[PDB]
């Protein structure tokens, strides 16, 4: 019936005064809050406040989905033979669950992950050196040995790194050495024009020794330090997208291939096509071991599926059926092919 502007005030949790306004702008006049209002006016006001209210929750969610989820940093790591790249790999493998009894059970899928107060850091671990393939690592690890020092595949390996795209981190190793000169190194760097932090310049440099574990903690958490700066984000709604790591055969399981994640999020079933590879995704297993439904934007998995074996460094990509997968596989296929007559019938 009819219904007193207070009791409707009451009635939505609103305001004497707000209420007042929102008539005031209806343009349905009135004496004070005690007068009477109309049931044509009185649901035309919860009908209003309904709508108004509606947009606002709707319009404050687009805008924290304008905010992307964080990703972890994915780091490479790099530098001279007997530099101790396989030795601080293995450290930081063993890093992670460094106190726990197995299980995992562990599983090799190309990449591994530290996690650490701060935040988790994603390693690239996986065999053969330095097209190219599409962009893998935010951050490149130089380790440089403390006795040895500068060489000019370190040049190389630090040239590589930039032209890839990767910010650098030197790391200047075996300093448990008594023959150890981390002095000599950051003249070695300074002179080539990287100068460290401590002097005043934007070269990152930490002493560690992958023997001991000294340094390695602090190491880490500049990586994380550099990601925190650089902000990496992630959208895991988009369009999935990722990158082959390597790509293997199995003996009873067949044609398997590791990738690494980088936007949206992959699902068993779904077509993918690598290159000229295609196939359905069958199952996914992480680097513990177990089976995934999903995989987002950072996680390195391995792929049951492929059709053929892809290539390390195709990118992955997301198709909505069978039928795309293969035409989309088939025309670059044809596209290698056909363009190779044009590097063979033309100058050798
Ligand atoms: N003392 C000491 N030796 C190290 C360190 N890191 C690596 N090494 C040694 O260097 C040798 C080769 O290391 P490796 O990781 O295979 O070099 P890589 O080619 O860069 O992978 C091994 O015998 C390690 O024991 C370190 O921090 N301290
Ligand atoms: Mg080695």
């Amino acid at each position: 019936a009819k219904v007193r502007i207070y009791q409707l005030a009451k009635e939505l949790g609103m305001e004497t005064q707000e209420l007042l306004e929102l008539l005031d702008q209806m343009g349905v006049a009135y004496k004070s809050h005690a007068s009477t209002l109309e049931e044509k006016d009185a649901e035309a006001v919860r009908e209003l406040v309904k709508e108004q209210r509606g947009l606002q929750e709707k319009l404050a969610e687009e805008e924290r989905r304008k905010s992307l989820p964080r990703r972890p940093p994915v780091v490479v790591i790099m530098g001279h033979v007997d530099h101790g790249k396989t030795t601080l790999l293995d450290y930081l493998r063993k890093s992670r669950i460094a106190e726990k009894e197995a299980g995992g059970i562990t599983q090799h899928v190309g990449a591994f992950e530290v996690k650490t107060p701060q935040g988790t850091v994603v390693f690239i671990d996986t065999p053969g050196h330095e097209q190219r393939g599409a962009k893998v690592a935010d951050i490149a690890v130089i380790v440089i040995a403390a006795d040895d020092g500068i060489m000019p595949q370190t040049e190389e390996a630090i040239a590589h790194a930039k032209a890839a795209g990767a910010k650098l981190i030197f790391a200047i190793n075996k300093i448990d050495l008594p023959q150890a000169d981390p002095e000599k190194v950051k003249r070695q760097l300074m002179e080539r024009g990287f100068v460290p932090e401590e002097y005043g310049g934007d070269a990152i440099v930490i002493p560690i020794s992958a023997k001991t574990g000294q340094g390695v903690q602090d190491l880490l958490e500049m990586i994380l330090l550099l990601a925190e700066l650089e902000d990496y984000r992630a959208d895991p709604n988009a369009e999935p997208r990722g990158v082959i790591l390597e790509s293997k055969l199995d003996k009873q399981a067949g044609i398997i291939a590791n990738m690494l994640v980088q936007e949206g999020t992959f699902r068993v079933g779904d077509y993918v096509v690598a290159g000229e590879a295609y196939g359905r995704i069958r199952a996914m297993m992480d680097a513990d071991g177990n089976q995934r439904k999903e995989a987002g934007p950072g996680s390195a998995v391995q792929v049951l599926g492929f059709q053929e074996l892809p290539h390390a460094g195709d990118v992955v990509e997301w198709v909505p059926d069978l039928e795309a997968a293969k035409e989309i596989a088939e025309e670059r296929k044809e596209e290698r092919k056909a363009r190779e007559e044009e590097e063979k019938a033309r100058r050798p």
